[PDB]
């Protein structure tokens, strides 16, 4: 019994934390065979970063101004590239802790564990979603860009985030491991608003079928709704629609509970139209959404 | 900016994960240099569980009749003892990767990162209090028992938690790595009731510095209060006493942020006896008492 926020383990990440450092530029790079991945930015001085030409300051670059470190032995560095907003920096040595991996490129509202690093040493793990509107509600300081963003399937890592830094309202942006960015933002030191978020709906209702397995069951209610009817309720709270994939992709849980989708819903229309009433769910006094449908049938009993 | 409920890198608990079977009996055990760690019932039948007698079920034990492995290699045993509720296994091979690691006690309101495993293979990281009536509200399935938590300071890893069962409230209890029990269970298959729990309050405080730290302070307010008539107030809401050492824990917190502790506790009597109105504190809505001061510390800037 029992929810919790749950990361995947983390130690098949931790064997691939490098440092990066240009000149006083320092950041967090991810080693993998016998390539380093990083941030393109850390080519940039403090000048630099106001509108650079990365294409300029990259062919100014030789082998030997990049200095990797891996715990305590530096990786010389044999060859450079870019790709998108990502460095790659052949090292001749390949990493003999390198996991079976893959890079993917992942949709708003899937989740993903971050192992947050300063100086190529792993400090923490934690559960993320990309929200919405491209954006994660990290925790990260000074020294953290580098750090990546995985989920693990049979001992084989999906790397999906890279971190690039923080916007000036506290959230946080990055890229895919080929260095596209989630959303339309740019690795330059401006200021860059994200779009209005919304509430990941598929989720809070995966959620909510959490807290049936649980034993949660004070929301539940007889009444259900057709999708049209729930989606207008959805949109007066600034919720994503629900899709007719969302409702299959709901189907294994719904099974599970004997709850259908459409109930479910009536119980969230309820929740959103009269609160909680000082009442929680899974120890949470507002709704969850950053937990998938895969994240509670993996965390929850069968 | 930002501030998640953050686990410690999990890798070098990984590498320590291993399975142990007692005939049909299987759960998770603790391999550090040539000894493997796990729960004594572990020689309990489904018959043996109602109430065992250990002693007598060890003495008719054979090194033969345990079955451990290590990922896929079977790891013969030479030797086996009982330390409190906990067996331990010698082995003829010293794991290769044993990190520097202590064991430790620890007093409620103390957090620590929980590994679940199963059947010897890690599946999440998440972060765990121990509660004040020594139950930890974790997350866990058939096949969990024998998981650790843990704590890292400086690649030291240092032991608190094995876990023992499920009581039927659906909260969990176990032992250190010295198998004593957190409080006044025992291994045994019996419903055992909890004392009544209470809400850690010096961790509360510690949040809401946090919470000011990442720029939250809707909830500060002009006034302060004594000791004394704070605790008139945590009495009355089920809230731990505060004391003059958590006062002067909180010290560090309350320099950098240049809010006195009892000015801070002005906010939480406000916040006990009007709620929040709506509003969010480091996004919950309720107050959070899962983060110690050192958990505030370590995460937030400085
Ligand atoms: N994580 C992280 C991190 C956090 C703090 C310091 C450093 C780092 C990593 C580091 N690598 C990095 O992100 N630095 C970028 C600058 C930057 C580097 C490189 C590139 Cl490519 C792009 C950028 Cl934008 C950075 O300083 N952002 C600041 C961070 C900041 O002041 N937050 C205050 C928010 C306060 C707040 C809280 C709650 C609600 N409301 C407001 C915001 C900002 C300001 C002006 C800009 F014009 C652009 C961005
Ligand atoms: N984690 C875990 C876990 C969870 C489920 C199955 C298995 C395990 C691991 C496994 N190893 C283990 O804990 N099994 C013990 C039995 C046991 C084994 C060994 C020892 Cl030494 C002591 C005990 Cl008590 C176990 O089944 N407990 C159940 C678990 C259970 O039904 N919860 C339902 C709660 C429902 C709920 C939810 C919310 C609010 N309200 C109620 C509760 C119980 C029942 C009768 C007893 F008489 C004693 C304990
Ligand atoms: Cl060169
Ligand atoms: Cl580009
Ligand atoms: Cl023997
Ligand atoms: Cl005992
Ligand atoms: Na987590
Ligand atoms: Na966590």
């Amino acid at each position: 019994s029992g929810f919790r926020k749950m990361a995947f383990p983390s130690g098949k990440v931790e064997g691939c934390m490098v440092q990066v450092t240009c000149g006083t530029t320092t950041l967090n790079g991810l080693w993998l065979d016998d390539v380093v991945y990083c941030p393109r930015h850390v080519i940039c001085t403090s000048e630099d970063m106001l509108n650079p030409n990365y294409e300029d300051l990259l062919i100014r670059k030789s082998n030997h101004n990049f200095l990797v470190q891996a715990g305590n032995v530096q990786l010389r560095v044999i060859g450079h590239s870019m790709q998108n907003c990502v460095l790659k920096l052949k090292v001749d040595t390949a990493n003999p802790k390198t996991p079976k991996y893959k890079f993917v490129r992942i949709q708003p509202g899937q989740t993903f564990s971050v192992l947050a690093c300063y100086n190529g040493s792993p400090s923490g793990v934690y559960q993320c979603a990309m929200r919405p509107n491209f954006t994660i509600k990290g925790s990260f300081l000074n020294g953290s860009c580098g750090s990546v963003g995985f989920n693990i399937d049979y001992d084989c890592v999906s790397f999906c985030y890279m971190h690039h830094m923080e916007l000036p309202t506290g959230v946080h942006a990055g890229t895919d491991l080929e260095g596209n960015f989630y959303g339309p933002f740019v690795d330059r030191q401006t200021a860059q608003a994200a779009g209005t978020d919304t509430t990941i709906t598929v989720n809070v209702l995966a959620w909510l079928y959490a807290a049936v397995i649980n034993g949660d069951r004070w929301f539940l209610n007889r009444f259900t709704t057709t999708l049209n009817d729930f989606n207008l309720v959805a949109m007066k709270y600034n919720y994503e629609p629900l899709t007719q994939d969302h409702v299959d992709i709901l189907g294994p849980l719904s099974a599970q509970t004997g709850i259908a989708v459409l109930d479910m819903c009536a119980s969230l229309k309820e929740l959103l139209q009269n609160g909680m009433n000082g009442r929680t769910i899974l120890g949470s006094a507002l709704l969850e959404d950053e937990f998938t449908p895969f994240d509670v049938v993996r965390q929850c009993s069968g």
